């Protein structure tokens, strides 16, 4: 399939985000630059999540009509939803409890072919609307550096076959997929890089090259720059320290395995560089970050499709509160900001953390 579908649409900038930057955020910030700031970080268009099961009959439809009405009212161009699916059973495996709501030993798989299902229901009748897809973030890089880990071991042949499923389900005309590939970081490393190209590669062949792959997402909720000149510190010593390195470094990997993969990249906390990670895999909620790069399709690079926002900046990574279930231990070091809630839930010192560190500013 020839066509970058960030091209000649305008990207939705959903009433989610919106609704938690204006109803949790903005009467909470007193001084007048943040506020004028917070109101235009709301308008940026970044993706709206269905992490949880009850999302796909409300906000999913909630957010396509709103995007019919605004096109069917003149939107020039018009404009295109951004949506990820993230809820295979044994989510995240390689966390202690993570937040997902099902379990492949309860019938797992059942629930996410049926969720799948609902949500090709529901894409069909909204066929007028151009649908960009992030499938399932923290899943499939696991396999290629968690094996040691029982329920990552455990879920490998679950997720494989799930995704796959979702390729084929979610292949539509109208709209584009983009599975998640980890970051620079975790897949990017000379020692990861092949075995991770295969992973993809074989996924994409298995699933029968559907059309509407056009590729791989990364740096899904992390940090990374997209280009810097000189590494950061916790990044040596891997060559691909920053996204571009990794994506020209992946590429033709990919492709001399089938699969041409097309990237999206997420900037939305990338704007400050270097981060106050003090190591590279230290991913909850991070200090020394700020909001990044606005959203485009104009990325200068033949293998970028867009700089996007996928997670979105404020909500929280996960809770830092050690009396609590899904504690996880990234999110209680010393580089991590605490006090933090829950995994989705809104941070608000964290979001405006990223509006001061914002680069370009607001
Ligand atoms: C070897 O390199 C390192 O590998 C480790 C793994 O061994 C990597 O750690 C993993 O990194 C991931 C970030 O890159 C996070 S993803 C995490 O969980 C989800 C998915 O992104 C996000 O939470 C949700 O966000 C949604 C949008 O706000 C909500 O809708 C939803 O409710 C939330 O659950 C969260 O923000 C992310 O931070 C893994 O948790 C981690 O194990 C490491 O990156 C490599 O460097
Ligand atoms: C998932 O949501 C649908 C409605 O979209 C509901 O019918 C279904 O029962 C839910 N799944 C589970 C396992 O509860
Ligand atoms: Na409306
Ligand atoms: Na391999």
């Amino acid at each position: 399939y020839a066509g970058n579908p960030f091209e000649g649409v305008q990207l939705w900038a959903n009433n989610y985000y919106r609704s938690e930057v204006h109803t949790l955020a903005i009467p909470q910030i007193t001084d007048p630059a943040l506020r004028a700031a917070a109101s235009a970080v709301a308008e940026v268009p970044s993706f709206q999540w269905l992490d949880r099961n009850v999302t796909v009959d409300t906000l999913l439809v909630q957010t396509l009509s709103e995007i019919r009405e605004a096109n069917q009212a003149g939107a020039n161009p018009q404009y295109a939803a951004q949506i990820v699916v993230y809820d295979l059973p044994d989510r995240d495996c390689a966390a202690a409890a993570s937040n997902g709501e099902w379990a492949i030993a309860n019938n797992g798989v059942n629930n996410y072919k049926a969720y799948i299902n609902r949500i090709r229901e529901i894409l069909i009748s909204f066929s007028d609307v151009r649908t960009i897809l992030v499938i399932e973030p923290d899943s499939l890089a696991n396999m290629v550096t968690n094996m040691n880990v029982p329920k990552c071991s455990g879920a490998a042949s679950t997720y494989r076959e799930l995704t796959i499923y979702a390729l084929k389900q979610l292949d539509l005309p109208h709209v584009a997929m983009y599975m998640d590939a980890g970051h620079a970081g975790w897949l990017g490393w000379p020692a990861n890089i092949q075995p991770a190209a295969e992973l993809f590669a074989k996924i994409y062949e298995d699933a029968g090259k559907p059309r509407a792959v056009r590729g791989l997402a990364t740096n899904v909720a992390n940090y990374n720059a997209w280009s810097v000149s000189s590494p950061p510190p916790y990044t040596s010593p891997n060559p691909n320290y920053d996204e571009k390195h990794y994506i020209e470094a992946f590429r033709p990997l990919l492709e001399a395995r089938g699969f041409p993969a097309q990237f999206i990249v997420d900037q939305g906390r990338s704007g400050k560089q270097p981060t106050g990670q003090k190591e590279w895999g230290h991913w909850c909620n991070a200090i020394g970050t700020g909001f990044g790069m606005r959203p485009t399709a104009n990325t200068g690079h033949q293998y970028v499709d867009a700089f996007v926002w996928v997670k979105p900046g404020g909500e929280c990574d996960g809770t830092s509160d050690t009396t609590a279930a899904r504690y996880a231990y990234h999110c209680g070091l010393e580089d991590a900001l605490k006090p933090a809630p829950e995994a989705g839930q809104w941070f608000n010192e964290y979001f405006i953390q990223l509006l001061r560190n914002a680069n370009p500013p607001f």
